[PDB]
């Protein structure tokens, strides 16, 4: 099965999802000289404050935080977006060291991890219909650098020994997503794909341009979780990310100057 092993990792998905060497994967070095300020560009609208978690689990890839998606609880719309985009989970990609861990890169550089907030289309109905279609899903990106922690991540720290291994799942309410922003919401934007298989063409990407500060604690306590089952040989979660992909016939549009 597909992972991030030697055997199993990005430079073999394409033998299962041959989407994987697609017109529109992701993710992408931003070239932050060659993205283009685009005017046209509304102000993302993140609103968080009716958001519902439910459950965090660990499924031997990344660890989701997932919602209550049934309503319109926890939305984000505006930017490039048409219509209203539902918050269903989010996740993390991170490293084995401070100097790699994100899917996207600014101007080359690595940071020690990347948050995903995904959501999808309600036009669509379900989340699984909307990775069907290729403005199905929304996915905020926001870097992590290590420094000062983050007290809003804290909650999610803690809870990372009840899930070690694959298939471990916590319950996980009342935990509100808008701890975890920048205080800027300016973004780049394009259109990509999922960065796991099966590497579904769906997504508009929305990188924001700051990045939030994590302390080496909380980012140590990531790299604690396994990939493995419980009773299994540990395998430590650390370097589930994808590398950066070719940007083929695509535009970087920036919101800001
Ligand atoms: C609960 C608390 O942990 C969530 Se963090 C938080 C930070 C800022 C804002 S606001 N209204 O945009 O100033 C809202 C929420
Ligand atoms: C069977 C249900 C529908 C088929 Se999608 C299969 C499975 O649910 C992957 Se969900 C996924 C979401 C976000 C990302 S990312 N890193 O943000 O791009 C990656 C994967
Ligand atoms: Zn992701």
């Amino acid at each position: 099965h597909w992972g991030y092993g030697k055997h199993n990792g990005p430079e073999h998905w394409h033998k299962d999802f041959p989407i994987a060497k697609g017109e529109r994967q992701s993710p992408v070095d931003i070239d932050t000289h060659t993205a283009k300020y685009d005017p046209s560009l509304k102000p993302l609208s993140v609103s968080y404050d009716q958001a519902t978690s439910l459950r965090i689990l660990n499924n031997g890839h990344a660890f989701n935080v997932e919602f209550d998606d049934s309503q319109d609880k926890a939305v984000l719309k505006g930017g490039p977006l048409d219509g209203t985009y539902r918050l269903i989970q989010f996740h993390f990609h991170w490293g084995s060291l401070d100097g790699q861990g994100s899917e996207h890169t600014v101007d080359k550089k690595k940071y020690a991890a990347e948050l995903h907030l995904v959501h999808w289309n309600t036009k669509y109905g379900d989340f699984g219909k909307a990775v069907q279609q290729p403005d199905g899903l929304a996915v905020l990106g926001i870097f992590l650098k290590v420094g000062s922690a983050k007290p809003g991540l804290q909650k999610v720290v803690d809870v990372l020994d009840s899930i070690k291994t694959k298939g471990k799942s916590a319950d996980f309410t009342n935990f509100d997503p808008r701890g975890l922003l920048p205080e800027s919401l300016d973004y780049w934007t394009y259109p990509g794909s999922l960065t796991t298989p099966p590497l579904l063409e769906c997504v508009t990407w929305i990188v924001l341009k700051e990045p939030i500060s994590v302390s080496s604690e909380q980012v140590l306590k990531f790299r604690k979780l396994n990939f493995n089952g419980e009773g299994e040989p540990e395998e430590l979660m650390v370097d589930n990310w994808r590398p950066a992909q070719p940007l083929k016939n695509r535009q970087i549009k920036a919101s800001f100057k």
